[PDB]
DNA sequence: CGGCAGTACTG
DNA sequence: CAGTACT
DNA sequence: GCCG
């Protein structure tokens, strides 16, 4: 990154807008930040700034103040609530609205939350693991978690295929959580396995808490056995084989990569989701779907890229 | 002016 | 439904 | 916040 002295300041404002609920302004900041973090050269001119897709006059103005003064005055006017809103929003299951409500009601510390807040079932689990869920794991540990799920799955049906996606599959050295996709080539045997699979992982002691238990996705908490182990977030999704390519593409991400591809598909009268790539999709003037279109066959990730007119990208170059 | 991805849970 | 979460 |  050639523009650390710029992006460090702007990320502070991005986080401030985000925890305060100003989601679209925060998205603009996030995009400008990766745009600036990807430019080879330090930015030198106002005219240099606007050159960058994702930087307009407002952002260019800010960048100029930074290079001429070394600072951004807006930083000095960020609300005192923001560190607390960030503290509270880092509880799994609490977002901006819950954080703002707790702040309004006078809460200022996790001790206040523990002793006085009404927590949802998910939020009480998030609070209990507050520190663990903010720590990343070595990818070696993500492998052990993937293999634990796979052995429990393959015990029920040898044909089940399990793949760790997310940051693991993009090849990162550390992972925030483990994202496991499960399917079955026979197009049938994936059905109703959650019952037995989660029960199997629970009877081990491996699964320690459940956050979401849906028909197709599970979000929870695990911990490998032995000393020196932290609780880790684990997500599992079970999909039919006909959706494997799109599910793999979705679950591998990154998030910004997925949003970029989905926006591209929209421009082409298409729609991309974790289930399918569709064409001839009918939308209103508001960008909203009002007609479903036709599902396109996508046996592999490469086919999704091809049907969108894009060169194929390995998971590691999807780390946007 | 107005979209900014598309979807699944939860209560 | 609003809220939060997933990539 | 940016951009079509
Ligand atoms: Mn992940
Ligand atoms: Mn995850
Ligand atoms: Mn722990
Ligand atoms: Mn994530
Ligand atoms: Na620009
Ligand atoms: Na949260
Ligand atoms: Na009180």
């Amino acid at each position: 990154n050639h523009n650390l002295h710029i992006t460090e300041k702007l990320e502070v404002l991005a986080k401030a807008y985000s925890v305060q609920g100003d989601k679209w302004r925060a998205l603009g900041y996030a995009k400008a930040i990766n745009a600036l973090k990807s430019f080879h050269k330090p930015v030198t001119s106002y005219q240099e700034a606007c050159s960058i897709p994702g930087i307009g006059k407002r952002m260019a103005e800010k960048i100029i103040e930074i290079l001429e003064s070394g600072h951004l005055r807006k930083l000095d006017h960020i609300s005192e609530s923001v560190p607390v809103l960030e503290l509270f929003s880092n509880i799994w299951g609490a977002g901006t609205k819950t954080a703002q409500m707790w702040y309004q009601q006078g809460f200022r510390s996790l001790e206040d939350i523990r002793s006085q807040a009404s927590l949802t079932t998910q939020q009480a689990i998030g609070l209990k693991h507050y520190s663990d869920f903010l720590e990343r794991m070595p990818r070696e540990e993500a492998t052990e978690i993937e293999q634990t799920v796979q052995k429990a799955a393959q015990a029920f049906n040898s044909g089940l295929l399990c793949v760790a996606c997310g940051s693991y599959r993009r090849g990162k050295a550390t992972c925030g959580d483990v994202d496991v996709l499960i399917t079955h080539p026979d197009g049938r045997s994936h059905r109703g396995i959650f019952s037995r699979l989660l029960d199997s992982l629970r009877q081990e002691g491996f699964l320690t808490d459940d956050l979401v238990k849906g028909e197709t996705k599970y979000l929870g908490v695990c911990r490998l056995p032995g000393p020196g182990r932290r609780h880790r977030r684990l997500d599992i999704i079970v999909v039919p084989y006909s959706e494997f390519a799109c599910a793999l593409l979705y679950f591998t991400g990154s998030a910004h990569f997925n949003r970029s591809m989905r926006a591209l598909a929209k421009t082409k009268g298409m729609s991309l989701s974790e289930h399918a790539l569709s064409t001839a999709v009918v939308r209103n003037t508001h960008g909203a779907k009002v007609g479903p279109g036709r599902v396109l066959p996508t046996p592999t990730e490469k086919d999704v890229f091809r049907l969108l007119g894009l060169p194929y990208r390995e998971p590691a170059e999807r780390d946007w």
